[PDB]
């Protein structure tokens, strides 16, 4: 229960394994520890593998089955769908650059435009949190000049989730694909 500042990415991962040793999740503690880690680009360069056309997901740690820890690499103008998180916790920490997070409510059955609830700018080293009970979101690198890199933790792990059509609120199931795992490109 005593949270210490992670010295390095490796140290962070060790602390995370401790925090997820059990069956439940202390969200505030996990968020605090992620925020306390000061991004050091040398430590995660191995995972920072970009694609020219869309953002990439790069698996870093499998949390001994309790969580997926991954690094997402967002080119200029790259962004996500409006999506849920499959009944899992989702932590988002910025390692480089800025991302815009837009929040949406769960849609009703009637086909309507999904209206933004709010938006915020996540800045370097900040850590956001979302779950399905909170709502849906879109994450975007709106920069024209700076790539963004973020560190994501999902617990329990999931490899499918839903994308939502902003015009209708209709959803479709999407399978998550990893661009790399443990620094190895996995085509
Ligand atoms: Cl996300
Ligand atoms: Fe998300």
């Amino acid at each position: 229960t005593e949270l210490l500042k992670p010295r390095t990415l490796a140290d962070l991962i060790r602390i995370l394994h401790e925090l997820f040793a059990g069956d439940e999740v202390n969200v505030e503690e996990v968020q605090a520890v992620l925020e306390a880690y000061e991004s050091n680009p040398a430590e995660w360069a191995l995972y920072a593998k970009f694609d020219q056309y869309r953002y990439t997901r790069n698996l870093v740690d499998q949390g001994n089955g309790k969580f997926n820890l991954m690094i997402l690499c967002w080119g200029e103008g790259h962004g996500s769908s409006i999506h849920d998180h499959t009944d899992s916790h989702c932590f988002l920490k910025l390692l480089q650059g800025n991302l815009k997070e837009t929040l949406f409510d769960w849609p009703d059955k009637k086909s309507n435009e999904m209206i933004k609830k709010s938006e915020r700018t996540l800045r370097e080293n900040q850590c956001a949190y979302i779950n399905d009970s909170i709502g849906l979101h879109r994450v975007e690198n709106v920069s024209h000049t700076e790539p963004a890199v973020s560190l994501h933790l999902y617990s329990p792990p999931f490899d499918t989730s839903h994308a939502f059509d902003q015009r209708t609120g209709h959803k479709n199931k999407v399978t998550m694909t990893f661009h790399s795992k443990f620094g190895i490109r996995t085509p």
